[PDB]
């Protein structure tokens, strides 16, 4: 028959390589597209893999996650630990939260970060 | 028998009223006082009158509650109103929280104020 890969143009869309069969011919596509003719542009969001309620973006070849507050990674599946800076005073034990921390002051002190001291006023 | 009121010196402590009687003296205290002779400081946090894990002082005549953060009043029984000033943008509802607020934000945004158009990404 015919070698279509050797007319002219690319029979293969997105750059896939042209591959000559006696009969026809056959289309190697290039990461994120697929088809006979690797016409279609892959949805790389449809097996939903961001998580924590993140937005998928669907690209060429694939995804990127847009993080709610709070979530960072490739799939958002990290939750950022605030407690990292160790932001509590006085002894106070730092409880991590989404895109916040929890002090947990001991006795005679309160606020935020533990700053209010009680003692003095008992 | 004697006027003990009119001995000497007060036999009423805390600057109570003495009242004679035959026999006897009798003691009008003032408010924060009790006892014979008003020598009991009463105390008025006895009656755990501080709500929220407040701090109770002990005063003459009254209690003074000091708040956890997010709680106000004399009993420390009002949970601030942080969505008062309604802060999310792009008509996002407000949730109240302790010493927070949560926004909740339409399809599209997001961010702690609902900040973050993403409709043009998509
Ligand atoms: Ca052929
Ligand atoms: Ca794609
Ligand atoms: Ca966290
Ligand atoms: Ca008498
Ligand atoms: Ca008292
Ligand atoms: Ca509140």
């Amino acid at each position: 028959d015919v070698d279509e890969c050797s007319l002219g143009a690319n029979p293969c869309e997105h750059a896939g390589k042209c591959i000559n069969t006696l009969g026809s011919f056959e289309c190697q596509c290039l990461q994120g597209y697929t088809g006979p003719r690797c016409e279609i542009d892959v949805n790389e969001c449809v097996s939903n893999p961001c998580q924590n309620d993140a937005v998928c973006l669907d690209q060429i070849g694939e995804f990127q996650c847009i993080c709610m507050p709070g979530y960072e990674g490739v799939h958002c599946e990290v939750n950022t630990d605030e407690c990292a800076s160790s932001p509590c005073l006085h002894n106070g034990r730092c409880l991590d939260k989404i895109n916040e921390f929890q002090c947990e002051c001991p006795t005679g002190f309160t606020g935020h970060l533990c700053q209010v001291d009680l003692h003095h006023i008992l």
